[PDB]
């Protein structure tokens, strides 16, 4: 009934997360959208002391699934509500030619002025 | 080393939920009654169809963890910004007797 999405948060720049940054990881059906705003799943947690590559597990119901639609996960990473890191491209799971389940994301860094 | 925590959330009442419900997860250290329960971790996800028992996986920085403190899990769930089901019950982990790292949490209603 419950099925699950497990992966890991990354990115390259060599610098910690402060205890107050929020990681946010989706599940989206990009069938007729690449970036749609609707999610499957949603889940977000703090990392208070956690660094990457941090584990997701983002569990979502089955049923919501259809075999001949395309889905995807995404992240993003934000403290004090200003994003710090992103993923940039499309992670294809479940109905993806390697019926993925465990994703490795390896997210962009960002800023703002 | 991460570490982690996981179980299930569920309630009594044969009530559904809606596609929007939100439901928290709290490890928290509860050593101390009357200081503010320091938050060892912290997630939230939506439901989405999802029914109880509905499952977490909460991480948290092993490191976090002091000897003979007191942890415990909790969760509420929130629809449209109200509060439809919370914890009301000590749900120690780590260091409880029996070291507990899986948690069936029933959660009690809130039936405004």
């Amino acid at each position: 009934k419950i099925q699950s999405i497990t992966g890991s948060v990354a990115y390259r720049e060599r610098i910690a997360l402060p205890d107050n940054a929020v990681v946010t990881v989706y599940l989206q059906d990009v069938s007729l959208a690449d970036a749609p705003a609707t999610v499957i799943a949603k889940q977000n947690f703090i990392t208070n002391g956690m660094q990457v590559p941090l584990e997701f597990n983002l569990a979502y119901d089955s049923r919501k699934i259809k075999a001949s639609h395309r889905y995807s996960v995404s992240a993003r990473i934000e403290v004090d509500g200003k994003l710090r890191f992103i993923t940039d491209t499309h992670y294809g799971v479940i109905t993806d030619p390697e019926a993925t389940k465990h994703v490795p994301m390896m997210l962009i860094g960002v800023h703002g002025e």
